[PDB]
């Protein structure tokens, strides 16, 4: 049996909720062997696509540079859920306590799940660049600055 | 209910209007009740806005862009939540624009009325990341300026 709208939910927000504990591992276990990592918007040089052992650098990052850090769909933001297609569209608020100060972004998570319902096998993120980029260009500053 | 290629072939025709940067064809396929709402709040927009407020923002296209295109992204599959009448879209928008080439791209996520026939929510979240004055990315920074 295909999974119900409600179990559609369970693990996308059961993905989503990995992400606070900050220990890398948690959310990789919610990606199947072959999820397939989307990352928009498109930038020059940068890839849109990454493997699952591609992405655990990012995990990493997340654990290295934030004392706490949480995704929560954004309230009022209701979930868009294709059931035939295994599909969450979330409007996503990120939000943590980092390294170099506060850091609040937001994303479009749009969330496919495997037939048994039990792992993310695509995983697209829209994010918002201008804050996304702007933390970044901390991290670098503040790097540079540790020498 | 309307049907999924119903929701499809409504949202897909809504996204067709805006190469007419003409301002009134999109608002005809609106709802006078229809709210647009803009992400990511990074860029300044407000939340929620009503139809007559969109009009500037409509209006804005039209002054901005010689020419425009909007299109789903190659490749893209439509995500439809058929009981919530809801479409999303991972939409590319390109066109030359008064500082030249401009190059953007959106995620849309498009509420139909009852009738399958009209947009009753316009929620949009676009690319948020700096341009240059000519509309270039970082990454642009020695590419030709077209």
């Amino acid at each position: 049996m295909p999974p119900t709208r409600d179990e559609l939910l369970c693990t996308a927000l059961n993905f989503v909720g990995q992400f606070a504990k900050l220990d890398v591992e948690s959310v990789l276990s919610f990606m199947s062997p072959s999820c397939t990592l989307r990352s928009f918007p498109s930038s020059l040089g940068k890839p849109a696509l990454q493997t699952k052992e591609e992405s655990k650098a990012d995990f990493q990052g997340l654990k290295d540079f934030f004392y706490n850090f949480q995704l929560r769909v954004k309230d009022g933001a209701e979930p868009v859920i294709d059931e035939p297609a295994r599909k969450v569209v979330l409007h996503i608020e990120g939000k943590g306590d980092s390294l170099v100060g506060r850091f609040e972004t937001e994303y479009v998570y749009i969330l496919q799940i495997n037939e048994e319902g039990t792992m993310v096998e695509d995983f697209f993120q829209f994010a918002d660049s201008a804050t996304r980029d702007a933390w970044g260009k901390k991290i670098e500053a503040h790097f540079s600055a540790r020498n």
